[PDB]
This record gives C-alpha cells, structure tokens and sequence, in this order.
C-alpha cells in the first residue's frame, strides 16, 4: 500500500541518525548501497543494526534471513525470524523524498507542464513540480475535461507541505494521497481529481536509440519509480503457504500468485494435495508464457503434468542445473536417445542440437498406457548467462528467442511457453519481458509505441517480482535497441541491393 520505509538518497549515517532521531526499537527502513546490494536497517535496545540484502538477479537474499521476490513482500513477511549471534521490524520509518513517484517531476516549469498535461494527458491526469520560482514551494497541476490545465500552489513552510489552507503534510506523498481521496473543489464547482500521474516513459520503438542516451546520461531512477509501486503487487499467496506444498517451492517465500497459477488437475486421490506447482500463467495485456521455477527432484513429475495439461511446445530453459556449486534445475529431461518415464508421462529425448548461446532438445511428451497422447516438445536451453548479473551484448539472447518465437508460431493449437530459471523470476521475468516487446515490434514495425516499465508492471500482478535487477531493466532496453536496429539494418541492405 505504502513503500515509504525505502528511502533511495539516503547514506549508512543518515539512516542511523534518522532512526536514533524520529524512530523507536523496532523502527526500520531500507536502503540502496558498492552498487547492486541494499541494506535493511533496523532500532534495537537504542542502538541501531545494518543487514545486507544481495541481488544479482535471482531474488533478494537478505543475510540471516530469507530470499525474497520484491522487498515489499520481505519486509510484509517479517511484520506478519530475524536472528543475531532476534531483529524486530515493528515500525516502518517513512520517507518524504518525492523523486521516486510517477507523479513528481521536479524539473519542470510552468509552460512545459501545461504542454506535456495537453498533448500527454487526459481527465485526471496530475503531476507536481518545483517552483519556479518561490523557491522552497511545490506547483500541482492537473487537467479536467473542451478541457483545462489548474494550477495549484503547494507552500513548504517548515518542513511541512500545504494547499494554502487546511491540513499540513509531513511530505508531498502525504499531501497528494490525501487530495487523491479527498478531491479539491473549485469556486465554480470543479472537481480537481487526482485519478492518473502523466506517462513521462511511453516511447516510440524507432526512437528507442535516443531514449538509451537520455537514459545512460536516468536507467536507475525509472527503475525505482517503477520500484516504488511493488506494494500494490501484494496479492495472496496462500497455495504455496499451505504445509503439504512447502517443500514443492524452490524457496519457502517466493511464492505465486493464487489468481494467475497453474492448477494441476487429473492427478492422485491418495496425495491430498495435487493441484499445486510453483508457476503461474502470464498473459500480455496472443503468445502467453508459463513463468516457473528449476525443477526440485520431488516436483519432476508435477512439471511433466503441466506442459501435458497446458499443451506447451517450447520449454525455455534459462540456467544451467548448477551455477557456482549450487543446483539450480534438477535434470528433468532423458539423455539423447533416451527414453524416460516421469510417473504418468514418458519424455523421449529425440535429438540435441548445439548452437553457440543454446543447446536445443526435441523431446517427445506422451501418457503412459495412452496412444495417441504424443507431442513434440522443443527445449531451448540457453547456456551461456552469467552466474551474476546479465550478458555484455543482447546479440545471442535476440537470436535465441528470434527462433523461439518461429517454433512456437510454427505449431498450430500450442500451448503457453513455458519459461524457467532458478527460483523462476528475474532471468525468467527478463526473458519474458524482451519477447513481449519484441512481439510488438515484430507485428506493429519499427514504428509503435513501447511502455518498458508498465509492461514490467503489468507482468508483476501476474507472478511476483518478475525481473529482479536494474541490470535486467537496461539489458532489456538494449535488447529492444538490438532488435529495432538489426531491423532498420535489414531494410537498409534490401534499398541498397
């Protein structure tokens, strides 16, 4: 609902006084950090304690405690162990610097707000400025609708945020929320409603290239403004929570969604349980994905289950089964030329085929004791991601979900694509991501509108956490750069020929 214990322009002592200062034990908040890491920090007994919080793109690993799928869902656990040599996390501190909302621009002045507000916004579109110049105070501006753009003075008189009259905000968050309930009426009748911030991230694809440049001159700011709206993705997870399906999760709390998960039918009245595998349905809002986790060795069958039941073709595999010492996938495929049964299913594994990124497996997917049940299913395992981070050039990835897309499109009535890496969220979130605005390139041309971070958002309410890293988040802006530009070049030789 909230996200206001994230604090990202904060330093180690900065949190430490604000904790001494305007908190109490069991007062917390997080932090950004030596880039990529966050820290947790909490009051205790007077005196205040620093957790590290590690992500290189598989989830968030918070140091004596557990891995998560957003910080949101990390610290929503915690308030509903925590141990030294016990941490409390009682009381979020808040934050009232504005520079992650949507509807803060700062920068702005007066002509280009009204500009922007005309040929960007409709009814209820807002945004909130600096002024310009009364130094210190805040400007709201917001259309209503022929249509209008209304000015609204915000005055910042010791510390404290106001409309001229009325109520004063500890923060401009807290003043807007406030106007956002509880509109703003005008001499003449008026309703100023808050309803939607301004778009200030839909791009057109063919100008993707000067979008990256403006961005590498800003990719960790729209990261964090998307960051900051997690905690409306807080959606029951109650399936995974039950006993008899804890240990069929990769991770205790990385969890999917109830709404969008994949429910197994067809399977054994003598387990009480047999619904539940740890994958959840994403629909774009044509091609659908199934978002999952590696294979555990007691879940095998449970994935088999699901790529029958959901007629799926194309498997992406994003990991290789061990990564640093540690399983990642259990190996759920026969070996070439072999013949498996994975207790109601059979998988043979026709032919492996070696590509430089890849490896591609033709398998053959039936019900034992049932003729007529089989299908070829093509496992794509790409090989070659880093075990931190994401790949320097998105070349072999573009090319590896390039023939992705051509199997899928080649086979009539197939299922959703089944895409997984470890615990099934950022490697598996980025994938998805780039080949959902690739699909819009590939219909629409090098001439459409892209939205990175609301295609991002719209693919969190589906599983939790998809794409985990800032590093993921560029990686997918470079990949559509890629892409639009191996496109304008193939029109470029044809002209030329």
């Amino acid at each position: 609902t909230s996200r206001r214990w994230f604090h990202p322009n904060i330093t180690g002592v900065e949190a430490e006084n604000l904790l001494l200062t305007r908190g109490v034990d069991g007062s917390f908040l997080a932090r950004p950090s030596n880039p990529g890491d966050f820290t947790l920090s909490v009051r205790r007994n007077g005196a205040v304690t620093h957790i590290k919080i590690q992500n290189t793109g598989d989830y968030y690993d918070l140091y004596g405690g557990e891995k998560f799928a957003t910080l949101a869902e990390l610290v929503q656990y915690y308030m509903e162990g925590q141990l030294k040599e016990v941490i409390e996390l009682k009381y979020p501190l808040n934050c009232a610097d504005p520079t992650s909302e949507r509807w803060f621009h700062g920068h702005l002045s007066g002509k280009e707000a009204e500009k922007l507000l005309t040929e960007k916004g409709k009814h209820g579109s807002f945004l909130v400025r600096e002024s310009q110049s009364h130094p210190g105070d805040f400007v709201l501006s917001v259309r209503t609708g022929k249509s209008k753009v209304t000015h609204v003075m915000i005055r910042c008189q010791e510390l404290k945020y106001d409309v001229g009259g009325g109520e004063r905000f500890d923060s401009l968050t807290d003043l807007v929320e406030h106007y956002k309930k509880n509109p703003m009426v005008e001499t003449l009748g008026t309703v100023l409603q808050l309803k939607q911030p301004l778009n200030t991230t839909r791009i057109n694809a063919a100008e993707i290239e000067s979008r990256v440049r403006e961005l590498s001159k800003g990719f960790w700011e729209e990261f964090e403004t998307l960051q900051q709206q997690e905690c409306k993705l807080l959606y029951s997870r109650k399936e995974g929570q039950r006993q008899e399906n804890k240990n069929k999760n990769r991770c205790k709390n990385i969890l999917p969604f109830d709404h969008t998960r994949v429910v197994l039918h067809d399977g054994d009245p003598n387990e009480p349980v047999s619904d539940y595998i740890n994958a959840n349905i994403i629909m774009p809002e044509k091609k659908s994905y199934i978002a999952t986790q590696g294979c555990l060795q007691n879940t095998v069958n449970d994935f088999w289950r699901m790529v029958f039941q959901e007629n799926s073709r194309v498997i992406v595999m994003t990991t290789k089964e061990v990564e640093r010492g540690k399983s990642k996938c259990v190996k759920y495929w026969p070996d070439e030329y072999a013949l498996k049964e994975y207790g109601v299913m059979r998988v043979r594994n026709v032919k492996e085929s070696a590509a430089h990124d890849y490896t591609l497996r033709e398998l053959k997917l039936s019900k034992v004791g049932q003729g007529n049940t089989e299908r070829t299913v093509w496992q794509y395992h790409f090989r070659t991601w880093p075990d931190h981070g994401v790949p320097s050039d998105p070349g072999g990835v573009l090319d590896f979900l390039e023939e992705v897309h051509h199997k899928q499109e080649s086979i009539m009535d197939a299922g959703p694509v089944v895409v997984h890496c470890s615990a099934g969220i950022g490697r598996t979130g980025t994938f998805i991501v780039i080949d959902i605005l690739i699909d819009i390139i590939r219909e629409k041309g090098v001439d459409c509108d892209i939205d990175v971070p609301k295609t991002i958002q719209m693919v969190r309410s589906q599983r939790s956490g998809m794409v985990q890293t800032e590093a993921q988040y560029r990686f997918i802006y470079m990949a559509v750069q890629h892409y639009i530009e191996t496109l304008q070049r193939r029109i470029e030789e044809e002209q030329k020929s």
